[PDB]
């Protein structure tokens, strides 16, 4: 369950917050 809002939200509460991708 994740509407538009889980993607808006998840857009922004995770950016940071992954070192794994370091390609971009």
């Amino acid at each position: 369950m994740a509407p538009r809002g889980f993607s808006c939200l998840l857009l922004l509460t995770g950016e940071i917050d992954l070192p794994v991708k370091r390609r971009a």
